[PDB]
């Protein structure tokens, strides 16, 4: 990655890259917005749009999933990217298209799976097809929500709220929950979302805050994992991560606290 970011450190992906683990042989879907792939610091493998209006995956009119992508590089340098369009340049998309996309990285051996997209309400249809995923093995991480506290309410957004997709919440540099993070009992762990410098569309650079910006932190989390550990399960990859985050406060907040790659690894 051409900028600096302090998240790669933070969650202890520097461990796992002076150990010799980069992510090769990984497989991550990014269902965003799709990826500017003429980027020159991207390499992006495969993709798809089911966006009718904007054609073109390999292409990123919003910048989410630019910025995304080159957060999973920089936390696994060797990760395989797939631009999935399943949101337009507004960021907004219909829930069919997110089916399409979960059904096109399972139809294509995808390993992670990133969502980095929150709707207040969820869809049914949206919840079987995550479902199935997870039931084929495929690690499906999501941003936990953008939308703050509201009391003793759950704020974590779907698909982040199923209990199959991890959800994962921001913290800033100094590993306190972002204002804009959701919280609730269906939030499972945190990683930087605050001012994250990462890709832009044409060939750009720059911060961008956000849940979305956690996920890919979760999913290249993952991808170093696996590539340590090719014969685990995601249930081994998502309890590893679970059961070795650094404890941060009150799970409502801050689930089971920050990943750790070096511990989860191990
Ligand atoms: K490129
Ligand atoms: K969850
Ligand atoms: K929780």
């Amino acid at each position: 990655a051409k900028c600096v970011s302090y998240g790669v450190a933070q969650i202890k992906a520097p461990a796992l890259h002076s150990q010799g683990y980069t992510g090769s042989n990984v497989k991550v879907a990014i269902l965003d917005t799709g990826i500017d792939s003429s980027h020159p610091d991207l390499n992006v493998a495969g993709g798809a749009s089911f966006v009718p209006s904007e054609t073109n995956p390999f292409q990123d009119n919003s910048s989410g999933g630019t910025h995304i992508a080159g957060t999973v590089l920089a936390v696994a340098p060797s990760a395989s990217l797939y631009a999935v369009k399943v949101l337009g340049a507004d960021g907004k998309g219909q829930a069919s298209w997110i089916i399409n996309g979960i059904e096109w990285a399972i139809a294509n051996n995808m390993d992670v799976i990133n969502m980095s997209l929150g709707s207040p309400s969820g869809s049914a249809a949206v919840k079987a097809a995550v479902d199935k995923a997870v039931a084929s093995g495929v690690v499906v991480v999501a941003a936990a929500g953008n939308s703050g506290t509201s009391g003793s309410s759950s704020t974590v957004t779907y698909p982040a709220k199923y209990p199959s997709v991890i959800a994962v919440g921001a913290v800033d540099s100094s590993n306190q929950r972002a204002p804009f993070s959701s919280v609730g009992p269906e939030l499972d762990v945190m990683a930087p979302g605050v001012s994250i410098c990462s890709t832009l569309p044409g060939g750009k650079y720059g911060a961008l805050s956000g849940t979305s910006m956690a996920s890919p932190h979760v999913a290249g989390a993952a991808a170093l994992i696996l590539s340590k550990h090719p014969n685990w399960t995601n249930t081994q990859v998502r309890s590893s991560l679970e059961n070795t985050a650094t404890k941060l406060g009150d799970s409502f907040y801050y689930g089971k606290g920050l990943i750790n790659v070096e511990a989860a690894a191990q």
